[PDB]
């Protein structure tokens, strides 16, 4: 019979003044709603839907929803779910109403056309043009031949002087379409276009730099959201110099004085000009003619002016090109010229441009284009070309050619390092684990969030400033935290913020950590095309800088799961700032810090001076768990969907590359057609998170992932030392897990690492135990409980059980949460107290650490900066997770712990 | 018998923390002191810079050594008659030795500083060389670079002449030359240069005036311009080699070639703190051995580069060596543009550019710091920037001949012509500083030296004294108000100053060539100054802003005021004037580019504009040089007619043939130039004296005086006769509003006073008549001259009435001067007299505006206030009636 329930959803911060349609996710409790048998309705104070994840029983876990662009914006949106037996025992009569707007698509051998009711855009199925043309509802074309432009060069001169004696061969490229896909729905439609960049001008060069561009169009919207994603293919010789998206804007028929150029400036500023300026001449055509051009309206017929002006328009210059370059994160330049062959006139410019340009006119219409977080991702640009011609160009440079070309080559030569002993010895001084030919960016990726806007006529500047604001803070709808928690669709291991004054200062200290790391991004200028979203790993208290030049201490690359902390922090709080911080991080770490092709497809690169410089290529960085939260909140963002699917191939890498090669003291080395060795902590937490997720989404490979997950859970269980076992051997035909090389026949092996639990293990393990339910392999849960308990048992408790004590245990604050979990699962108050003692005593960040920032200025530093010095990113990340998880599992013990002193 | 007096001299603003030797100037009264006989003491190195008519001292200049002891004031006593650096000559190169540093300058070759030694004898840097890179075309757009590759060419500075003005306290080394190719496509020598090195006793800072004259084709695009040194560091260990960069507002960046801080293992807290402080690291045996072994594994960083390519942002980066990627370094907004390379034991050098970010694109490179020899490079124009493109900004838009050209002038206020859109012969001067160090200095010192170069302390006379000597005109006085009406005038002058000082920042009027100028008229609809409409963009000294801002300094003493007037003069005197070629000595009319207009005219180069700075600086040798160039201005009147377009007449110019001079518009700029050389007693002073006195008597023996609009000048006889509209001199009347507003009243007042009793009969009266009759009734202008006029900038010209009022003791005239001031054109007293702030989506960035004014109005408003107060401030109380 009938089952129905509601969940509410809220704007991430303040209520928007404009949105362009929006997708959101909603969790649902285990077993409540069958797929295909569940309708969903929208209440806005007074619904397009689909599934993104499922429970082990097959019921709905997460769904995504989509609402059209709308004048009417509410403070909150309430979805109601209804089982199908809810309307198949009804005897009432609903009106079936038509939506006021609804998407339609036409299909053809040549092209694919999506009509929202405000625009219609065509997507060629082949060739060197992504978007064929863009029409308003009028029918008129406002822009056309959207194409991807790449430019490269085959070498770099040693320095500026070397230019005269070092030839650079420049080469241009076009986006070649290979595949076009579609997700049609009435409320929004997603066109996914995969491709390749191919030569146009300059030297013949294999096609390269694969792409996939996603176009989101919503009913009733003239706004297209564009998720441009490129994987890097090149080698020592392919230096990128220009990367961008370009449109023709047809202006023929428009008087020059009716053609309009707008660039977004600083803080909701807009730059307002026309191709032929009528304002500030020696003579005046009339107050209202001038006001009108400034406003972007069609100017009165020539006959009504003062004739002093109309007769001499042949002598007023005519500005064909405009250029805006943002080459540092703190200043941009702006210039125009009359045409090629003449010098540019410099325009008064400023600090940080919000990254939108418009080209068009009062009659012919036109389009605006922009990049989200424009200046934060320098070097970038905005070009207008040939605006005094029949067809204008409008270009967004994701990488400005006015910048130095993008050099991805190694930052050093090896410093003489010959083989592992030397490499390991460098590790001891710089924390860098170098290896020859491993400092490579081959396979890394980056996504960019572009927006397109179509106009029937030049819009007001206020509209342009609004769309600019919009683009840079795209409205998000999210589930209430309390509801996400009750559903348990996203972990047992966190809960909301208790009366303990101890607990209250913990919350303050998580806020402190967050406020600090948010501010540092600005202060240390962790900005730029590849860099933005990451932060650094450790500080230099002498120089007052993050150790950007000392091997492993530089870019943090998700070391010790800061990604879990900041996402868990967002879940618990619903803070806008927190989501944005984690959004940015997840777009960096998932794209730039992991390999998407090549022999290492599915491994990421350990923390280093470059995001790819270190040899340790491991699954703990690619760690799918770090993406799960943002995948599901957000309505199954299809890019991350793809990234998660890519990771299913990670097990294949342990045949090509063993992460322990340099330290493994057994015989082992991978060989062909043969069981492969990986870790049970670091490596297996990566593998399992990915398998769990494929199973959850019921994607192409879900059975397989279910098998690999369940068999390895059984293999660890059957290993007589469980996780404490060093870490075993995996068969890539049978999908099973045996004991390691140093112990065939499972007699008992012991290898402990402070790193095994801190890259997702407890989080994946808890979800896996929860998902598998009654089908869980016998005594796997005991083995996990074992690891959790013996890790900071006494040395004699360890020797008793496993044969030897664990001398090299550290990160005791970090592992406090493993006791906390065990304390909850066994209902043991003493084990609970141990979690808190390890949290508050032991290591990491102690409660009596400074817990403040120092300001540093004058001649000590380049710029004024705030600093810790007493903390490092490893510290805060595990602290943060310790606070959250110990509070989830054992808050009932915290005042008890506190009252004993 | 003794004549003795004292004059005191004060810092510009606050007492400086540090100076590196200073030259200042003092005026003296007409007839007080003879040149070789007068001696000067302090509480002193001295020379004459200008003189009065009878040969007595007018302006002196003085130098003091660098001193740890610094005073609030310095008092110079002069007494009438009846009352340390070491230079050495090898047959090869010359060394100046201040006591603290010792610099060798070759007399030829492509190296300009041979070596720099500290007082111990250690060579801290060597091979000072001028550097230049160019390219031969630019692409149309970025896509065009595949199909149109381009020929780069490196050059360096070849020396031709070297001069030495040597004195005990100060020693100026001048080095002329040009840029002579090395690597890249063959190319003739070009880009003539001059580098003046000032060295003072007991200083290791060297001030460096690097001037350049652009003399290339449409095909010469400059991609890089700079000064470069070698820094030795052979003995020094990688972790004892230190790199600094000035950052933002007191900031310094502090690294080392091989860093020992931030490592996985600590060598020692004391060690780590020492590298950070630029000290020699204790013996490696005293380190933690986990760090001292394994030093091999810590990378060395040879190459550092700071690029400042906008006024609001710099990037900073580091590289192990070539063939590896750079690593980006946390950076910021506006770097103050000093770099240091050197070591704890081997010593080093710092270079920088005054006003660095304000003159973008600039850069600082350090290179090969992990090698036997390092390179340290100031880039006055940075390679990381787009090439410097001085070609014209339009193609002519199909203008053909003077009828079209004057038809465009009516809508865009631009007078174009083909071939006149040319930067050939413009110049630019950069103020660079070198600093020599026996060992890596403290970061605190580096910051102090950075602070110093960006605000070089200046020593100036008291305003009461300057005015009292009358050695810079009688046409201004100190503020000290008596009426509330005068007080409001003062407050309005600060309003004008604060607003313009503001707009430089707000409208980013910065850059290599731009910084120092401002713009002409405002577009009130776009809320932008009119940067893109012909003659409404860069002001290029129109209506004598330079006169207003310099006179505003004289009156007040304001540091801000001097600094503004200075930056202006460094622009207008250099990039707005031509220094070589056929137009040498003329400047370009206000435009979109500084050189785009076809009206090349002496009203713009007007030597009066540079006179106040020339003396107050203590004889700035570069402004001195520029003032000599302007003595050739007359030659151009046989090579270009300013009226070639506005002529229903047939006339044309040839060399040594007679020409028409407008008596304000052409003659006052020439008289200015001639009056200055006579005052200085320069190489052409006899020439100058006769050209001035001839033409001054010329104008007196015209029947109608200045009222006769113009004259006819013989280049052969150096004399001035009636205009071709009235040979035989029965009488002419021609009046232009343009004649008084470009320094005419200033030159005439000064000349009358200069000549004294040797003034030609009836010159002063011919002037008073212009001053009286310009805006008298047409009943008073027919009743003499027989043909009543047809008066157009009454506020501006109110000054003239006031001069005549002072001189005639005529209270009717003074009140008319105040009526014309307060109640006609220009800035009326009822005008808004406030700013409007503008933001949101109307503009790119937020701005304050005053659309009710334009630069022409403030320039002439400011002169009228200053001048009317000086001459007729008694008559101001009475005008309130
Ligand atoms: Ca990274
Ligand atoms: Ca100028």
């Amino acid at each position: 019979n009938c089952t129905s329930s509601s969940a509410t959803v809220h704007w991430l911060g303040d209520k928007p003044t404009y949105h362009a349609g929006v997708t959101f996710g909603l969790p649902w409790p285990q077993g409540k709603y069958r797929p295909q048998e569940t309708s969903f309705s929208l209440t806005g104070d007074t619904l397009q839907s689909w599934a993104t994840g499922y429970w082990a029983d097959g019921s709905l876990k997460w769904t995504a929803h989509a609402i059209a662009e709308s004048n009417q914006i509410y403070d909150q949106y309430t979805v109601t779910a209804s089982s199908l037996g809810c309307v198949k025992s009804s005897s009432s009569s609903s009106e079936s109403s038509a939506p006021n707007s609804s998407i339609v698509v036409t299909d053809n051998s040549d092209a694919l056309t999506v009509n929202t009711g405000e625009v219609a855009v065509s997507f060629p199925k082949g060739g060197n043009v992504i978007i064929g043309d863009i029409k308003t509802k009028s029918g008129k074309v406002i822009g056309a031949n959207g194409r991807l432009v790449l430019q490269s060069q085959d070498s770099v001169p040693d320095n500026f002087d070397n230019r005269a004696n070092s030839p650079i061969q420049y080469s241009n490229f076009d986006g070649n379409i290979n595949e076009v896909f579609v997700n049609q729905t009435s409320a929004r439609t997603l066109v996914t276009v995969r491709g390749n960049h191919t030569v146009t001008d300059g030297t013949d060069h294999d096609p390269w730099l694969p792409f996939v561009v996603r176009f989101y169009l919503y009913a009733n919207s003239a706004t297209i959201k564009v998720m441009h994603s490129i994987v890097f293919d090149g080698d020592e010789n392919d230096f990128i110099t220009g990367l961008g998206i370009r449109f023709d804007v047809p202006l023929k028929g428009e008087e020059y004085y009716d053609r309009h150029i707008r660039f977004a400036g600083v803080d909701g500023g807009i730059f307002n000009e026309a191709v032929q300026g009528i304002t500030g001449l020696r003579r005046d055509p009339g107050e209202e003619i001038r006001a009108a051009q400034f406003a972007g309206q069609k100017l009165a017929d020539t006959e009504t002016w003062e004739p002093r002006v109309s007769t001499r328009l042949k002598w007023i210059p005519t500005w064909a090109d405009y250029g805006l370059t943002q080459l540092t994160a703190d200043g941009f330049g702006l210039k125009k010229r009359t045409k090629a062959g003449q010098s540019w006139v410099n325009i008064p410019s400023g600090t940080r441009a919000e990254g939108l340009a418009y080209l068009g006119g009062a009659t012919q219409g036109g389009l605006a284009v922009g990049l989200r977080d424009f200046w934060k991702r320098y070097p970038v640009g905005l070009d207008i070309s040939n605006a005094a011609s029949d067809t204008g160009e409008l270009t967004l440079w994701l990488y400005s050619p006015a910048a130095e070309p993008l050099d991805l080559r190694p930052f050093h030569d090896g410093l003489g390092q010959d083989g592992y002993e030397d490499q390991l010895d460098a590790l001891e001084i710089t924390y860098e684990d170098w290896e020859p030919g491993f400092d490579t960016p081959y396979g890394i990726a980056r996504t960019s969030e572009v927006y397109l806007f179509a106009f029937d006529q030049t819009p007001t500047s206020d509209k342009l400033a609004s769309l600019t604001a919009y683009m840079n803070d795209p409205p998000v709808l999210v589930a209430e935290p309390k509801y996400i928690h009750e559903t348990q669709a996203l972990g047992e291991y966190w809960a909301l913020p208790s009366a303990s004054p101890a607990a209250a200062t913990l919350e303050d200290r998580l806020q402190f950590i967050f406020d600090f790391y948010k501010g540092q991004i600005e202060q240390r200028r962790w900005y730029g095309f590849l860099d933005y979203g990451d932060f650094m790993h450790t500080y230099d208290p002498d120089r007052h800088t993050w150790r950007y030049d000392v091997g492993g201490y530089a870019w943090d690359n998700s070391e010790l799961s800061p990604d879990l902390f900041f996402w868990l922090y967002f879940l618990r709080t619903g803070s806008k700032d927190a989501y944005r911080f984690a959004e940015a991080l997840t777009r960096h770490t998932g794209e730039v810090d992991v390999y998407h092709i090549g022999d290492w497809k599915g491994l990421g690169t350990r923390h280093g001076v470059q995001h790819w410089s270190d040899s340790a290529k491991q699954a703990r960085i690619s760690q799918p768990q770090y993406r799960k939260y943002f995948f599901y909140l957000s309505g199954g963002d299809e890019r991350v969907g793809e990234l998660l699917e890519e990771l299913l191939d990670t097990d294949k890498t342990y045949g090509e590359l063993d992460p322990q090669r340099k330290v493994r003291t057994d015989g082992w080395e991978p060989s062909p057609n043969s069981t492969v060795s990986f870790g049970l902590g670091t490596d297996w937490s990566g593998l399992a998170a990915g398998w769990l997720i494929e199973w959850e989404r019921r994607g192409p490979r879900w059975e397989e992932a279910k098998t690999k997950l369940t068999n390895t859970i059984a293999g660890i269980a059957n290993l007589t030392n469980g996780f404490v076992t060093g870490s075993g051997l995996y068969d890539p035909v049978t999908w099973t897990l045996g004991p390691p090389p140093s112990d065939p026949g499972n007699r008992g092996n012991v290898s402990i690492s402070h790193l095994n639990a801190v890259f997702g293990l407890p989080e994946v393990v808890s979800e896996a135990i929860a998902y598998l339910a009654d089908d869980i392999p016998k005594g796997f849960k005991q083995a996990w409980l074992d690891y959790c308990y013996y890790y900071h048992a006494s040395a004699s408790e360890q020797k008793d059980r496993y044969g030897v004590s664990f001398s090299k245990i550290s990160l005791l604050q970090a592992h406090s949460r493993l006791a906390a979990y065990a304390a909850y699962e066994t209902k043991n108050k003493t084990l609970a107290l141990r979690a808190w003692k390890d949290f508050y005593a032991s290591d990491g960040l102690l409660p009596d650490a400074p817990w403040n920032i120092t300001h540093v200025d004058g001649s000590d530093v380049l710029v004024p900066v705030d600093e810790a010095a007493w903390l490092a990113t490893n510290d805060i990340a595990q602290y943060g997770l310790a606070v959250i998880q110990n509070l989830a599992y054992v808050s009932d013990s915290l005042d008890d712990y506190q009252s004993l002193e």
